């Protein structure tokens, strides 16, 4: 099995392609753990450790910068609305060069509880994320924030 | 290699766990194809060929009934507002008993282009989908429909 990184989010459920070597599988699981540790903590030093310099978001939210600068922007922004935001990995699916993560995000926005999920697909090369497709339940989040319905 | 079913959405890209037998990989891909054929067409006769009778959506949109009856509801309900709608499979990731699908939905509404994406995680047992976790970019859609700013 893969030895998970301590002090970073541990997947609640996981499926790993067994044709991957121990080194390969570890580095893919490790990349995802760093990515979600970044979303859980906002520690910007994790960015160059986790994604490549040419990181590309195929599902770029409106007004988020493309690339690594967009990751900084997004994490700070999420912390503006939800200062105590927390990210957990519900399920992690690792195959070939791809990783699917299903995430749960929780916290408080002033006097309102926040609770929404997300699903991401990561392309991982040599232990770093080169590109992603991701989606958060933005309608649920906007309602919870008091912005909609 | 998997021999895809004709006259149903074909994945534009796929990654399949090498450890799955041809038969195991094929029945998982075919369930995905039938599932997105149903979303593309609304043909209810696909449902019992695709999902188990006790199918369970873990991430049920507000207003959607649970189970197979909710699949039928959703297909009809969507076409009342956007009948010119089409579903394509952008990417399919197949590993263990799980399938991740990334979808593109395109069409028109009034004199405007509809174009949004979804990501689904499917649990497949013996060639049928037993449960899922999925997210459609509904905020983007509502924006395209002129409902949300």
């Amino acid at each position: 099995e893969v030895q998970l990184l301590k002090e970073m989010p541990k997947p609640k459920a996981m499926t790993i392609d067994p044709s991957l070597s121990q080194k390969e599988a570890t580095e893919m699981v490790h990349a995802a753990q760093r990515f979600y540790a970044f979303w859980d903590t906002g520690k910007e030093e994790l960015i160059p450790q986790t994604v490549t310099e040419n990181f590309f978001d195929h599902t770029l939210p409106k007004g988020r910068p493309q690339g690594t600068e967009g990751l900084k922007f997004a994490a700070q922004n999420f912390r503006k609305i939800v200062p105590n935001i927390h990210c957990e990995i519900e399920d992690l699916l690792v195959v070939g060069d791809k990783v699917t993560a299903r995430l749960s995000f929780t916290g408080t926005h002033n006097d309102k509880k926040i609770d929404f999920f997300a699903i991401d697909i990561l392309h991982v090369k040599d232990g770093k994320i080169t590109e992603d497709w991701h989606l958060e339940d933005n309608l649920t989040l906007k309602q919870q924030l008091g912005l909609i319905a």
